[PDB]
């Protein structure tokens, strides 16, 4: 007997404003791994214990030591914008903040030195529809739907700004009135299968420079950052007086404070991000260089082009992901 009166949370931490990553338990007995929780993926992986060069510094699951574990082998290929891992798929007992589901996942035996040396967390669960999943293996949040347990068929998530302080929490299930003022804005998705939506221009302060014939806007816990098309990025970072370095757009330190607000027109309303929501202003010295919080990701096809609203935008807006309505609703962080 499942009775759909069930409000889970996932406590994330934040790594320097870049990386958001919680717990989860893989088989019996539970091997714990810090996972992002990625809205721009579908399929759960985890590293390999079967790994011969970044999966020395990462937790390792090992089927022979799970009861619960079914074998399964099938080879399986991820490609993210960062890279690409590879391995086969497992399946196992999954517990996600007390719920647990049977979980078909894949055991990553190929993770590449660059960038996964760079990230703080073991493995990623792909919080994206079936539509989009490798090996079209069902994800996590379609596992938890058929148990009937939800409240309701969403989840949400609340990024913090990097003392004892939360990092940030997933709530699967509904929403954390704590972390939100006001009342949530919802945009329906263009189409299901993919958590995005329609973007009705993009202002820098006073004018609206681009999107102005609308463009598309992914809703993207994985990323970290906001992403446009290398085309739109450029405009954009000459509008602000940024200059593009190796890796990212910087700015005088000094100047920070001083950068005009960026809008996002999205349904409704325009979502505002002031410069200190969007220069990691760690000096104020006029003689050094403060990184943006924005930079360009080139989305391919079926997907993209597409703007990509990452850990920047979601740390002002509390994000609610509704399955039930294919809509996206998005409150003032609080
Ligand atoms: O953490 C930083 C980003 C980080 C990184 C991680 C995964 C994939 C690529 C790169 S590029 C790069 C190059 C050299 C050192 C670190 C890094 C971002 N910074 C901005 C705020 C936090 C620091
Ligand atoms: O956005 C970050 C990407 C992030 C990540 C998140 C979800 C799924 C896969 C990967 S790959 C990876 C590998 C190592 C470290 C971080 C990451 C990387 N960014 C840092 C600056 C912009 C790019
Ligand atoms: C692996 O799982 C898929 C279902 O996702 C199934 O179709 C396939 O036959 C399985 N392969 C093996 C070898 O068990």
């Amino acid at each position: 007997l499942t009775l759909g009166n069930t409000t889970s949370s996932v406590i994330l931490t934040n790594y320097m404003d870049t990386q958001y990553y919680g717990e989860i338990g893989i088989g019996t007995p539970p091997q714990t791994f810090k996972v992002v929780f990625d809205t721009g993926s579908s399929n759960v992986w985890v590293p390999s214990s079967k790994c011969s060069t970044a999966c020395v510094y990462h937790k390792l699951f090992d089927a022979s030591d799970s009861s619960s574990y079914k074998h399964n082998g099938t080879e399986l290929t991820l490609r993210y914008s960062t890279g690409t891992v590879s391995g086969f798929l497992s399946q196992d007992i999954i517990t996600v903040g007390g719920i647990t589901v049977t979980q078909m996942f894949g055991e990553v035996t190929e993770m590449p030195a660059l960038p996964f040396m760079l990230a703080e967390f073991d493995g990623v669960v792909g919080m994206g529809f079936i539509e989009q999943a490798i090996g079209r293996v069902t994800p996590i949040f379609d596992n938890i739907i058929s148990q009937g347990v939800l409240k309701e068929d969403v989840f949400s998530f609340y990024y913090n700004r990097d003392s004892q302080s939360l990092g940030g929490q997933i709530v699967l299930g509904g929403s954390d009135p704590q972390h939100y003022e006001g009342n949530f804005h919802y945009i329906n998705l263009i189409k299901t299968g993919v958590w995005q939506i329609q973007m009705k221009g993009v202002s820098v302060g006073s004018s609206t420079l681009l999107c102005e014939d609308g463009c598309l806007a992914l809703v993207d816990t994985g990323a970290s950052y906001i992403s446009g098309s290398t085309s739109s990025i450029e405009k954009l970072m000459e509008a602000l007086g940024a200059k593009k370095r190796l890796f990212d757009y910087v700015v005088k330190c000094n100047e920070g404070p001083t950068l005009p607000d960026i809008s996002f027109h999205l349904g409704g309303k325009e979502y505002t991000l002031t410069s200190a929501d969007y220069v990691f202003q760690e000096s104020y010295s006029s003689k050094k260089l403060c990184t943006l919080a924005i930079h360009a990701m080139d989305i391919p096809p079926p997907t993209g082009p597409t703007w990509a609203l990452g850990a920047t935008f979601i740390r002002k807006f509390y994000t609610e992901f509704d399955r039930r309505n294919n809509r996206i609703g998005f409150a003032l962080a609080r």
